[PDB]
């Protein structure tokens, strides 16, 4: 088997994309952030509580003939945003782009942090990390990915993120037309749970490359390029004017700025970011400072390749018995 799934910006400065998933009996469909960075597929429902409902559409259970209570399992999860939620668990049928997995673990709701309340446009998450980093007590549960896997055609998905525009998720295949010349596979380490590689350098705008390890991880839920504090320097270093404002919390240059692009080593091959990919608009309404797209990963604790670089690329998740990541440009 396999799908193929439109996922859409959720607003003008790309912060998230959102992909249509059918959960239940008959088709409930709801719009999730596909997350390479966590393991939990979790839905507004109807259990959520109401206070912390803002628009969004919600699964309700009840109405579903497939779903069935996972009795006594419980899930709560803290994002490295400060963002969380909580709730009990069902299995249903889910769908996405035609690929079907019968007996999925649909993490419901009960509570949600404001962030999530306050953005309408997101239902809840579906996790595409590994396994290992799930959250449901006492019986972890499987990602949709997992789950789906000995059914595809290749054990594969693959992030095809636009900017400012659709892009696409498939599973199960990779398309050739999607991008332009080859794609470079490189190692994942999943000790941490998550697509976890080394990058092997980087450049900004014009300048020379710098050979240079760096360990990050791939991750379709974090919307910016988070790297190690020297690295963001040099590329802050060459737009005059930006600075670190702690008040703001990050990154700031001037609104009338053109952007240096960068480049990132995947093995011997390298990936450009234009340079309007890292530009995040005014930092409040109307200002002439603007926010930047890499900002430093020190406090984190990890580097995180986010969507400012991955849509970039056209990004393989292999997940093989090995598994790799592989990037390609398009």
């Amino acid at each position: 088997s396999t799908g193929s799934a439109t996922t859409t910006p959720i607003d003008s400065l790309d912060d998230a994309y959102i992909t249509p998933v059918q959960i239940g009996t008959p088709a409930q469909t709801l719009n999730l952030d596909f997350d390479t960075g966590s393991s939990d597929l979790w839905v507004f429902s109807s259990e959520t509580t109401a206070s912390e409902v803002d628009g969004q559409t919600i699964y309700t259970p009840s109405k579903s003939t497939t779903a069935k209570l996972l009795s006594g399992a419980t899930w709560s999860i803290s994002y490295g945003d400060g963002s969380s939620s909580s709730g009990d668990v069902y299995t249903d049928t889910v769908s996405v782009g035609g690929l079907t997995v019968t007996g999925q673990a649909v993490e419901s709701a009960k509570k949600v942090s404001s962030s999530f309340t306050e953005d309408s446009t997101i239902d809840g998450l579906l996790g595409l990390a590994f396994s290992t980093l799930n959250t449901v007590s006492p019986t972890q549960q499987k990602t949709f990915f997992d789950n789906a896997k000995a059914s595809l055609d290749s054990p594969v998905f693959t992030a095809d993120l636009g900017y400012h525009a659709p892009g696409t998720y498939n599973f199960g295949f990779i398309d050739t037309t999607a991008y332009t010349g080859s794609i470079t596979y490189t190692a994942v380490s999943t000790k941490q749970g998550f697509w976890e590689w080394t990058s092997t350098g980087y450049a900004v705008g014009s300048g020379t490359f710098k050979s240079t390890s760096i360990d990050g991880i791939a991750d379709t839920g974090t919307t910016l390029l988070y790297l190690p504090a020297t690295v963001v320097s040099a590329y802050w270093a060459q737009v005059s004017g930006a600075k670190s404002s702690s008040s703001v919390g990050g990154y700031v240059f001037p609104c009338s700025a053109t952007l240096p692009s960068f480049t990132f080593g995947v093995g011997s091959a390298r990936i450009v970011i234009p340079g309007d990919y890292i530009d995040f608009g005014p930092i409040s309404t109307g200002s002439s400072s603007c926010f930047g797209g890499i900002q430093s990963s020190a406090g984190i604790g990890i580097n995180i390749f986010g969507d400012v670089a991955l849509k970039a690329a056209f990004v393989v998740f292999n997940g093989a018995t090995t598994p790799t990541l592989g990037f390609a440009s398009k």
